[PDB]
């Protein structure tokens, strides 16, 4: 509908398949080559399907802050043909607040889903399901179970991939360049 839309539709149309594991269907944001990433409860193994393709798995990284506290980002390498456009050049080099942000979301559920969901808030901790989570982003959107791994992203940037809910706010891990160097 605007510019906003504009950039979450580009990042949605070339850098996101449909993953699927033992414990569901999952938007996943493909960042460069083979690497994705995908919520950790995702439970990813040494098999994934990738747009209904079995796909092993050549590597995938739990990601844990050094406190040792869960991030809920899991980056995993695909053993697939074909690469992803580079996106990494959009990603946050730190920690932020920011306005107007579209979360984007591509299932069999929810084929082709776009919500503006407002101001993100650098919430910080969340008790997400039991686990101690830091760097969670924050928006006063009642998201639904079907969401997680949906993209957020702001013009010009993407800011994080939904990991949950409390039926009032939707809560992301956030994305930093920082976690993709290679
Ligand atoms: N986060 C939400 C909110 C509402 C819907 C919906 N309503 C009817 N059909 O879909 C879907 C996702």
């Amino acid at each position: 509908m605007g510019p906003g839309f504009d950039f979450a539709q580009a990042i949605m149309k070339k850098n996101t398949v449909i993953a699927r594991t033992e414990k569901g269907e999952f938007t996943m944001l493909g960042v460069y080559d083979r690497v994705a990433v995908i919520p950790t409860h995702a439970s990813v193994g040494e098999i994934i399907y990738i747009n209904d393709v079995e796909t092993r798995v050549l590597d995938a990284c739990a990601l844990r802050d050094l406190t040792d506290t869960n991030l809920e980002i899991t980056i995993v390498k695909l053993d697939r043909n074909q690469k992803f456009r580079d996106i990494r050049h959009f990603l946050p080099r730190c920690e932020d607040d920011y306005n107007d942000a579209v979360l984007s979301v591509h299932t069999s559920k929810f084929p082709n889903m776009y919500i503006p969901v407002g101001q993100v808030t650098n919430y910080g901790f969340l008790n997400l399901g039991g686990t101690p989570t830091h760097r969670i982003l924050m928006y006063n959107f009642p998201t639904r179970a079907g969401q997680c791994g949906g993209v957020v992203t702001t013009t010009g940037k993407v800011i994080g991939i939904h990991v949950g809910g409390n039926g009032a706010q939707g809560f992301a891990a956030m994305l930093l360049h920082s976690y993709f160097t290679d």
